[PDB]
């Protein structure tokens, strides 16, 4: 038996959801900002969600403290240290770019501000990162397009396209010019799917928009065909527990289709979504799911490898990391 968490990919996961009350007023400080909260208790007051949208609107209120190069800086490292801590050992990490350039704040200021803090993850952290620019689906798919042309012309350390934002009444068939775009630029493409969205919606980012795996998609099991198509290709399917829980689209955590996903052998793994936002990282994630959902240690693994093969990671960094979870499963069961 163990009560640490195993070697992981965190393959869903928004820097900004990452950032802390704490980091909110310090930057804010930093940057002179006054704030539409009287202390920093009144703020966390507000992070009982009703559903994606009230998420959604504290999520970009808080964006307002990221203003210069240093903040976004400040802001991944935080994230890196902590997913380390806690076994992440490669992080896919997504980034609205728009959520910042709607704000008046440069491409060039965002993207730096990240990257410059990625570029030295592995040093520092002992964390493989890719970057991935996500596009605001409730906005146009014309101002998508030219904020990723800016960021091809400036050769923005972009390994791939993500999409997510308010879902429903906005379909991935939205973005089909985008995506076609991306694809064309050797960019790797993933989509918000099936949160809040009908199982539907997972077909149409499969089909319309070739997206290589699924973000959230538990509203799949809906549908038994996509369930069907979704085994029989091995699509992944990024889970966030707590996510799904604070945003209502579960009611409790013990009410979370992942462990039936997990055994009709959907390819599903574990993720944290919005960290600082949802009350927990990956490895609190999975926490959670031994504790309530009884999970056990080779079933948490074989979660974890999921999230390596998932990856987009070099082969040979999924196999080290591979070679990890073997080592923490032998590690961690009772003799
Ligand atoms: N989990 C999520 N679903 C949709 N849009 C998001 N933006 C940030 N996190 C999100
Ligand atoms: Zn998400």
């Amino acid at each position: 038996t163990t009560s640490t968490a195993p070697p992981v990919a965190e393959l869903h996961l928004h820097i900004e959801g990452t950032l802390q009350p704490e980091l909110i007023f310090a930057l804010a400080e930093r940057n002179g900002i006054e704030l539409p909260y009287e202390d920093i208790e009144e703020l966390r007051e507000k992070y009982e969600f009703t559903d994606l949208q009230s998420f959604l609107d504290l999520y970009y209120a808080n964006m307002a403290v990221l203003q210069t190069e240093q903040d976004f800086t400040d802001m991944t490292r935080a994230y890196l240290e902590r997913a380390a801590a806690g076994g992440v050992r490669h992080a896919e990490i997504m980034m609205d770019p728009q959520a910042h350039t709607s704000r008046g704040v440069a491409l060039e200021t965002c993207v730096n501000g990240v990257a410059n803090a990625l570029a030295t993850s592995e040093e520092d952290f002992g964390v493989s990162t890719l970057l991935i620019a996500a596009f605001l689906r409730d906005m146009s798919e014309d101002s998508a397009l030219e904020v990723l042309d800016q960021l091809l012309a400036m050769h923005a350390p972009i390994a791939g396209i993500g999409l997510d934002s308010a879902e429903v009444g906005n379909p991935p068939s939205k973005f089909e010019r985008l995506y076609q775009r991306a694809a064309e630029a050797g960019l790797r493409r993933i989509a918000h799917a099936g949160e809040e969205g009908p199982a539907s919606y997972i077909t149409e980012a499969l089909d319309v928009l070739h997206v290589e795996r699924i973000d959230h998609g538990i509203r799949c099991m809906e549908d038994t065909d996509v369930v069907q198509r979704l085994v029989a290709e091995q699509v992944p399917l990024t889970v966030c527990p707590l996510s799904n829980v604070r945003l209502r689209a579960v009611d409790k955590l013990a009410d979370h289709p992942l462990p039936e996903m997990l055994a009709i052998g959907l390819n599903v793994c574990v993720n944290s979504d919005d960290p600082a936002y949802f009350g927990g990282y990956v490895d609190d994630n999975f926490e959670q799911l031994v504790k309530v959902l009884e999970f056990s240690v080779p079933e948490q693994a074989t979660l974890a490898a999921n999230s390596i093969r998932s990856s987009f990671a070099s082969d040979a960094r999924k196999a080290v990391l591979l070679d990890e979870v073997t080592e923490w499963v032998k590690a961690s069961v009772t003799p």
